[PDB]
């Protein structure tokens, strides 16, 4: 809503968040941001996947072997390059609107223009605690103490005060109309620049006909027609910009070759083609065996806007996807609400699937089951099901798979999840020998340049992969539903926790050049999580105002952990959560903490760690 955008930049000006809070000011900051990331970030993983995807494990080995803080000076004076290397207009606007809100939350001034900044008294914060007990329970139902959530409550109350100022300015509607008229022109200009950045099948919801041959002159009309095409190596399917595919879905079982991949994309002019699945695109998921915990749901119907079922040598690019529920009989937090995906990837009957790539997808309002962790449930979820006959087709798993440039907003439960496998019970040791990955695990997994925001559960998680590279991702405001207010009927599933960007049962994972802000309080709610897995390294990551702190080392199977050359600015709760972990080497980081935010997070402090040569500032 343009009046809310206008109001936000009015507050930004009064807070001094940005020097120029005109629409041109927004445009120049966007241009500056993209030019900076292009000049200063690493080049690896930019451009065609054929030029780098085979080198992911090699670049991971090189970066893990670094012996000093690369560009330490930039990192320490606040001009390092991290987060997504290109921000779309939609990513950038949402990022700045969140920046303004968080600046209000930490503002110490008396006034914002004529608005007197409320000073939240102990009485007022304690009253909020007593009235919102459903927000302060942990994994096992035990409450955080008031003292543990005092500063988080003040942050929340200042965010509400901020939000009330926006609707107030909106209510009070001259130069607002000027500001908004100019913003629309700038927005269109930005969309024009964004847009600038076998057989060809054309599909047009507006001009097509499913009886056509599917040329640009006589395009197909519907995704159902696409679902019926016998797509061959080299084929392209191009969806017309401006198209809306109402209640439609793409369910594909197609294979290109290395030499002639299949491409799904956009053509023409206007908005990204919109797949508006609205809870249709039904299919039956079955892992074929219980998962790592017997309580995890592992079979049932899923709604997916885009289902890639045993696909290979396929790239999907430049689409907008939603998957809203709200069908008759359904409530939002219902225990068995259908699992929903924006893009679901499945490996089952073709052994290793090669060369699946998602690029520049805008996936929002995917209203999956609030609870279920391992059904294909969230914005993007790739999994591996037990093959019909593994002795004939091989272990179902992934090789050379990338998720790049995707924007996720309001997806539940997961943001981006890649790799959960029916072979999960083969990895139930602390140490994970390389042979487990040679037989059962994924190779050359690359997740980069994504923006995940307002996510029900975890932001980005890579699973069962050898040396995955998760880099140059930006995350805001994940774990929104990991609390009793939304997580109403978990039954025996537990799982009321989420962290930002992290690996599960990976070997020698590298998470680097990521940015994570404003994780929503739960027992976890830290930015980074060296979870169960072997050899995880976080380096060159930026974290800010996460309500569960900076980094966790999670229990006895989180082994060979290292956390170096990271910057943490005003993480809350407690900076490090060494929770029952056997080791963690925490060294050569820079932390900025409030005096009343401890280095070690309460109740998550009984693990083994070496913290040395860290620079801890008070703020
Ligand atoms: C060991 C542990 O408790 N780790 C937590 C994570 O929970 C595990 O996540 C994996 C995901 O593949 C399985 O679901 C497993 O059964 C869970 O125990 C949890 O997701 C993260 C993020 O909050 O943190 C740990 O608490
Ligand atoms: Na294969």
């Amino acid at each position: 809503n343009q009046q809310e955008i206008y109001a936000a930049y009015r507050v930004a000006n009064l807070l001094g968040v940005y020097e120029d809070c005109s629409p041109n000011g927004f445009y120049q900051r966007w241009k500056q941001k993209n030019a900076f990331m292009k000049a200063q970030a690493e080049e690896f993983g930019i451009g065609s996947t054929d030029h780098f995807i085979d080198d992911v494990e090699r670049i991971v080995d090189q970066r893990r072997a670094e012996t000093e803080w690369k560009n330490a000076d930039a990192w320490k004076n606040g001009t390092a390059a991290f987060g997504a290397r290109y921000l779309t207009p939609e990513m950038y606007l949402d990022y700045e609107l969140k920046s303004i809100q968080l600046a209000f939350a930490t503002y110490k001034g008396e006034l914002v223009g004529n608005h007197k900044c409320h000073v939240y008294t102990e009485d007022e914060k304690r009253a909020f605690y007593d009235a919102n007990q459903d927000l302060f329970t942990r994994y096992h139902g035990d409450l955080f103490s008031y003292e543990e959530v005092d500063l988080i409550i003040e942050k929340w109350l200042k965010v509400q005060e901020y939000q009330d100022i926006i609707e107030s300015v909106v209510a009070n509607t001259d130069n607002a109309v000027r500001w908004i008229t100019e913003f629309e022109k700038i927005w269109n200009q930005m969309q024009e620049e964004k847009r600038l950045r076998g057989h060809c099948y054309y599909v047009s919801s507006i001009h097509g006909d499913d009886a056509n041959d599917g040329t640009e002159d006589q395009p197909l009309k519907s995704l159902y027609a696409v679902n019926r095409l016998d797509l061959q190596p080299g084929d392209q399917v191009l969806l017309e910009r401006g198209s809306v595919f109402e209640n439609q879905f793409l369910h594909l079982n197609v294979q290109g070759t290395k030499e002639q991949p299949i491409y799904i994309g956009a053509y023409g002019n206007g908005a990204k083609p919109l797949i508006q699945t609205n809870g249709q695109g039904i299919w039956y998921q079955d892992y074929g065996n219980e998962l790592d915990a017997p309580t995890h749901v592992y079979r049932g119907y899923v709604s997916s806007a885009v289902l890639l079922y045993d696909c290979e040598y396929l790239t999907v690019e430049n689409l907008e996807i939603s998957n809203k529920g709200g069908v008759f009989g359904e409530t939002y937090s219902a225990p068995h609400k259908m699992n929903r995906t924006g893009v679901a990837g499945i490996a089952k009957n073709r052994g290793t699937l090669h060369e699946i790539h998602l690029s520049n997808l805008y996936i929002h309002d995917v209203e999956g089951n609030v609870y279920d962790k391992h059904m294909n449930n969230g914005g993007i979820y790739f999994t591996c099901l037990k093959p019909e006959a593994e002795e004939k087709t091989g272990v179902a798993r992934y090789e050379n798979v990338s998720v790049r440039g995707c924007h996720l907003k309001r997806t539940s439960r997961w943001g981006i999840a890649v790799g959960y496998s029916y072979k999960c019970k083969e990895f139930m040791t602390a140490e994970l020998p390389d042979e487990l990955f040679e037989r059962y695990g994924h190779h050359n997994i690359y997740i980069a340049d994504n923006y995940v925001e307002e996510i029900g559960g975890d932001g980005i998680t890579v699973m069962y992969a050898m040396k995955p590279l998760v880099e140059y991702n930006s995350g805001d405001s994940c774990a929104l539903e990991m609390n009793d207010r939304y997580y109403t009927e978990p039954e025996d599933r537990a799982g009321k926790v989420a962290a930002g960007i992290w690996p599960w049962k990976c070997k020698d994972a590298l998470l680097t050049y990521n940015e994570m802000r404003d994780m929503r309080l739960n027992q976890d709610s830290m930015a980074w999580d060296a979870d169960s897995g072997d050899g995880t390294l976080y380096q060159y990551n930026y974290s800010h105002l996460n309500e569960g702190g900076c980094v966790m080392f999670c229990l006895e199977e989180a082994i060979h952990n290292e956390f170096r050359y990271n910057v943490s600015v005003d993480d809350l709760g407690g900076l490090i959560s060494p929770s029952g972990n056997p080791d963690a080497w925490i060294h050569h980081n820079v932390f900025y903490r409030r005096a009343e935010v401890p280095f070690v997070r309460p109740h998550m402090d009984d693990g083994k760690y070496v913290a040395e040569e860290n620079e801890i500032h008070l703020i």
